[PDB]
């Protein structure tokens, strides 16, 4: 089993993750990703622009099942982040989502 929470800080800790949907959308729009974790809660068209631009860039995108509240939260902010760009996923396995 892969521990979404683990992984996410591990990858925060030793890699580089940038945070925020119009970052994502923009990484996805460019292909710097490796890839691209969005909130059940993101807003739709910003779940479908992500999705529609890291097809074409070739990025995976994965959804995590919670809000955006603990995605936030889960990286130490004090408001809700929607998605994520991983850039470097650091000594974890969160290429594996």
């Amino acid at each position: 089993m892969v521990d979404f929470a683990f992984e996410l800080k591990k990858a925060q800790d030793t890699g580089k993750i940038v945070m925020g949907a119009k970052k994502s959308i923009q990484y996805a729009k460019m292909g710097g990703a490796k890839l691209i974790i969005v909130a059940r809660n993101a807003k739709p068209d910003i779940k479908e622009d992500i999705e529609y631009y890291a097809k074409l860039s070739g990025i995976p995108v994965y959804e995590f099942e919670g809000t955006s509240v603990e995605l936030g939260t889960l990286l130490g902010k004090p408001h809700t982040v929607s998605a994520l760009a991983v850039v470097d996923p650091g000594e974890s396995r969160i290429l594996a989502l």
